[PDB]
This record gives structure tokens, sequence and C-alpha cells, in this order.
């Protein structure tokens, strides 16, 4: 052990951190995404590696692993994780805002604590408490992260939730226009999908490509930053495609 330099990204709360994707069929997943955008993968010297590191033009994208048997009715797939000032406190805010803390705040190997909330169906939604220095550095191209949205049939209420995390209640109440470079609450109905779905830049030609692979659309809406469409991948996880030329 010894002390050395370090570089952490996203010092203040509100900025994106990372997202993990759990799918039952890793082998198929790779193919799927590969045909959407063509994200590269990391090469391991050893035999069968535990997980695959998905990279694009030398830019860490994400990691995809297997699920197993009997996943559950509603997982969420892409588990959004945003840094906060005081997760411990958010736990108390959860109920106060009209939610339910599923798991946490719990310490994991004295490295970090995370928070979970949502419905008992298995919706994984919360925030991660950054303590130590973490590395990051996304890119600004087709395929890179864009933003995150909350597909719910009660935005009126969901809004209150975020409001208490980092809205007017707090000082870090960033956000003028109707969502740009931060997470926002979206309103839907019963026929439409539900759950946190991140946004991924793609081409018009990728839209149909996905279908061919065995995916289906749920809802199609417009947005100021571009057209956004919700697509349910065969794995179970749902993702949002945003066309950008």
């Amino acid at each position: 052990g010894s002390h050395m330099s370090h570089d952490a990204v996203r010092p203040a709360p509100g900025e994106p951190t990372w997202v993990d994707l759990l799918t039952p069929d890793r082998g198929a997943a790779l193919q799927f995404y590969s045909a959407l955008f063509g994200w590269e993968f990391s090469t391991t010297s050893d035999g069968t590696s535990p997980y695959t590191m998905c990279r694009l033009r030398g830019r860490e994208v994400c990691s995809i692993g297997d699920l197993g048997e009997n996943p559950g009715p509603a997982l969420g797939g892409w588990s959004s994780y945003l840094s906060v000032d005081d997760a411990d406190a958010a736990a108390a805010a959860v109920p106060e805002l009209g939610g339910a803390v599923l798991l946490g705040p719990i310490d994991i190997l004295a490295q970090g604590r995370m928070l979970l909330a949502g419905d008992p169906s298995g919706h994984r939604v919360g925030l991660w408490q950054a303590k130590e220095h973490t590395g990051s550095g996304p890119d600004d191209g087709i395929g890179a992260y864009t933003r995150s949205e909350l597909l719910t049939g009660a935005s009126a209420t969901d809004g209150a939730f975020y409001r208490g995390l980092f809205g007017a209640d707090f000082a870090t109440e960033s956000g003028t226009d109707g969502g740009g470079r931060r997470a926002a609450i979206r309103q839907v109905g019963p026929a439409a999908p539900s759950g946190w779905y991140p946004c991924f830049r793609a081409q018009e030609s990728a839209v149909p490509a996905a279908v061919m692979l065995g995916a289906s659309v749920l809802l199609r809406y417009d947005c100021p930053d571009g057209p956004a469409v919700v697509v349910s991948a065969p794995g179970g996880e749902v993702f949002t495609l945003l066309l950008t030329d």
C-alpha cells in the first residue's frame, strides 16, 4: 500500500456515473448490440473471462453479464447510478417523497454504499454514494451515452421525488429547459412501457436493424434533442434509441 496521485470525474452530484446491464443471454446480447451500433469488446489473454468489457473507439461503454434462471418479473436491465452528496439521507427522503427503499444504504466491502427504491416487482432505481476516486471519460459520438429518462404513468408525483433529491429544496437545482444533459421524469400511459431507460445515439438505419435481430418497439415520441424510441431487446432489457446525424 502507498499514496499516489489520482483523477476522479464528476465531483459534484447530478452528473452521470455508470450503468450496468444484466441479461440472461450474454452471448446473444453481444450480437444484438453489435448489430445496433457495433460496439467493440475487450480481448482477454486467458480463456473464458468472467465478464466482457464493451468499448467503442477506445471508450469504455459498459459491461454485459449473464443472469441465470428465473430472473424475475421486472429487473430494469440498465441500472442507472448517479452520484450524490449524502445517500444516507436520501434513504429517509425516499419514503418522505412517496417511495420505498428496497435495499441499502449498505456498505459493500468498505468501498461504497448504494441506494435502491421502486416497486417490489424488482425495479432497481437509486443513487450511488461516491467516497473514493473513480475513473471515467465518455466520448461524444454515435453510440455514446446521451441522458436518462424515467418512463412512468405518474410524472406529477415522480417529479416530487427528484425535487427532494436535487431540486429547489437543495442548492444544486440545475436544469432550465425540459431536460438536456441530466435525468428527467417522463409521463406515459398503460399501453406504453415503464421503467428507467437510458438514451443511446444511433442512425436511422439502426432502427430497423434492431427489429431484424428480434427486438420490438414499445413507444415512439419526439424530443428537442432528437427523436427517441423505446425498444425492448430480446434479452428482456429495454433501451432507448435516439437518431442523430
